[PDB]
């Protein structure tokens, strides 16, 4: 089997992407944030505290003839950005782009943090990291991809995120028309439960490529590119007027600037992030100070190849017995 679903930016900045997901019988379609940095499929629901729902579409398990409470199971997750959610668990039929999994754990939110409530466009998350990170207790549950893997034509999914445009998540096949050149594959460590890999270096604009190992994670659920302070300083030094602002929370630059590109290495291959992808616009409405899309990871503990980086590539998440990542230009 295979599946193919379009993923759409939630706003004009590409802050996140939503993909329609069919849950239950008859189908209830929710728009989920596919997140290769986490491993829970959780949804706003009829169980979510009413004051914490503000425009989201909810899953109502009592209206699904295939929903079954997973007795005793609870979940609770906290994300790198400080947001969180928690609740109980059903199993139900879940379909993405024509690919159906029966008995998928659907984690129903009883509580969500304010950042989720305030974002009416995201109805939940669909985690695509390794199932070892799933938070369901006392019996950890499998991700949608893990459940689908054996049925797929090939045990892979691909992320093709658009710049200010829709893109595609495919399951079970590699669309050879969706990228240019070849796909360069690189080794993955699953020791932390992430799609963790080592970039071979970087360049700023037309500058020389610096060969240096940068360990990080491929994370579709993170907006920006978070890299070591040395690398980030070298990037922003090429933008006149750029400065790290403790009060704003990162690097900011004059909105009148033209940003240089940023290249990262994948083995001997190179992925070029155009400068425009690094512009996240005014820090507040009407400001001439703009927020940068490359930021320091120094306070995170891990480097994160988020959407800024991934949207410049066609990315293969190869879930074979020994997983690997692939990157192609597009
Ligand atoms: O604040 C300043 O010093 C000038 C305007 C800028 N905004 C962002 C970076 S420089």
């Amino acid at each position: 089997s295979t599946g193919s679903a379009t993923t759409t930016p939630i706003d004009s900045l590409d802050d996140a992407y939503i993909t329609p997901v069919q849950i239950g019988t008859p189908a209830q379609t929710l728009n989920l944030d596919f997140d290769t940095g986490s491993s829970d499929l959780w949804v706003f629901s009829s169980e979510t505290t009413a004051s914490e729902v503000d425009g989201q579409t909810i899953y109502t398990p009592s209206k699904s003839t295939t929903a079954k409470l997973l007795s005793g199971a609870t979940w609770s997750i906290s994300y790198g950005d400080g947001s969180s959610s928690s609740g109980d668990v059903y199993t139900d039929t879940v379909s993405v782009g024509g690919l159906t999994v029966t008995g998928q754990a659907v984690e129903s939110a009883k509580k969500v943090s304010s950042s989720f409530t305030e974002d009416s466009t995201i109805d939940g998350l669909l985690g695509l990291a390794f199932s070892t990170l799933n938070t369901v207790s006392p019996t950890q549950q499998k991700t949608f991809f893990d459940n689908a893997k054996a049925s797929l034509d090939s045990p892979v999914f691909t992320a093709d995120l658009g710049y200010h445009a829709p893109g595609t998540y495919n399951f079970g096949f590699i669309d050879t028309t969706a990228y240019t050149g070849s796909i360069t594959y690189t080794a993955v460590s699953t020791k932390q439960g992430f799609w963790e890999w080592t970039s071979t270096g970087y360049a700023v604009g037309s500058g020389t490529f610096k060969s240096t190992s940068i360990d990080g994670i491929a994370d579709t659920g993170t907006t920006l590119l978070y890299l070591p302070a040395t690398v980030v300083s070298a990037y922003w030094a090429q933008v006149s007027g750029a400065k790290s602002s403790s009060s704003v929370g990162g690097y900011v630059f004059p909105c009148s600037a033209t940003l240089p590109s940023f290249t990262f290495g994948v083995g001997s291959a190179r992925i070029v992030i155009p400068g425009d992808y690094i512009d996240f616009g005014p820090i507040s409405t009407g400001s001439s100070s703009c927020f940068g899309g490359i930021q320091s990871s120094a306070g995170i503990g891990i480097n994160i190849f988020g959407d800024v980086a991934l949207k410049a590539a066609f990315v293969v998440f190869n879930g074979a017995t020994t997983p690997t990542l692939g990157f192609a230009s597009k």
